[PDB]
């Protein structure tokens, strides 16, 4: 049982706040939509 939702959008076990850089990968920067714990596959700067 793991309801933490591991991922880049998940600080560790809590859906990061929307409009907050979760990934910010040097090769690809994105943002969390406070909807899931998995950052999208697109940059959030528009």
């Amino acid at each position: 049982a793991m309801d933490c939702t591991t991922g880049p959008c998940c600080r560790q076990c809590k859906l990061k706040p929307a409009g907050t850089t979760c990934w910010k990968t040097s090769v690809s920067s994105h943002y969390c939509t406070g909807r899931s714990c998995e950052c999208p596959s697109y940059p959030g700067n528009g």
